[PDB]
């Protein structure tokens, strides 16, 4: 089974993915995550993403689909989180796959209005050293874990990042009803009922 989770930044992607990738044997391919990874290492994609991502823009499609290229799993089911982002990545996407006999089986959209997108953003923390995410409100975290601010989570970075989404990233809203194979969820509900709409779909 493969599984693309698409919606605006904040949605709850991450925080499912990880669940369902742990419970269900899913690997869990996080672009956001694997950029930060090779931010901190200074590699010659984390050097070059770096700007993009604190600016909230898009990291070029280009070194996005020769990162997916490099790490696609070969077997076994398989969480895109936050990947595609664009028409362009999910072309390439669909072609990687064709060519291993394999297809997306289903992209689930969060959707959540801006505002809650606004709040949950505002509010997370990440553990630098894990990449564990936190909310102040909704999940704050325990004594003895330190947390951050993503740079990115400022407020004028998350306004452009929103914009980003409406135009590069909304369109393949479209893009995937039209291959009969986006899942509606309301990412708006409280984690538990995220999740549970979530194990619907892929059951
Ligand atoms: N359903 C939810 N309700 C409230 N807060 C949530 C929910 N899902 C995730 N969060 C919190 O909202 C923020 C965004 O979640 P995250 O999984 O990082 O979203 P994404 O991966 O889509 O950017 C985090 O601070 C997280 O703790
Ligand atoms: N598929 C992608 N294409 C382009 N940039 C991405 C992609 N995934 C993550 N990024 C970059 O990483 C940032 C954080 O994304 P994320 O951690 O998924 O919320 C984005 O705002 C982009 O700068
Ligand atoms: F996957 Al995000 F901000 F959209 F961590
Ligand atoms: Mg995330």
């Amino acid at each position: 089974m493969i599984l693309v989770f698409l919606g605006p930044p904040g949605a709850g992607k991450g925080t499912q993915a990880k669940r369902l990738a742990k419970e269900k044997g899913f690997v869990h391919i996080s672009t956001g995550d694997i950029l930060r990874e090779a931010v901190q290492k200074g590699t010659p994609l984390g050097k070059k993403a770096k700007e993009y991502m604190e600016r909230g823009e898009l990291v070029p499609d280009d070194l996005i689909i020769a990162l997916i290229e490099e790490v696609f799993p070969k077997h076994g089911n398989v969480i895109f989180d936050g990947f595609p982002r664009t028409v362009k990545q999910a072309e390439a996407l669909d072609e990687m796959l064709e060519k291993k006999g394999l297809k997306v089986d289903h992209v689930l959209l969060f959707e959540v209005p801006d505002e809650v997108v606004i709040e949950r953003l505002s509010g997370r923390r990440i553990n630098p050293e894990t990449g564990e995410v936190y909310h102040v409100k909704y999940n704050p975290p325990p004594p003895g874990v330190k947390v951050i601010q993503r740079e990115d989570d400022k407020p004028e970075v998350i306004k452009k990042r929103l914009e980003v989404y409406r135009e590069q990233t909304a369109p393949l809203i479209e893009y995937y009803k039209k291959k009969g194979i986006l899942r509606i969820i309301d990412a708006s509900k409280p984690v538990e009922e995220v999740y549970r709409q979530v194990l619907e779909v892929i059951g």
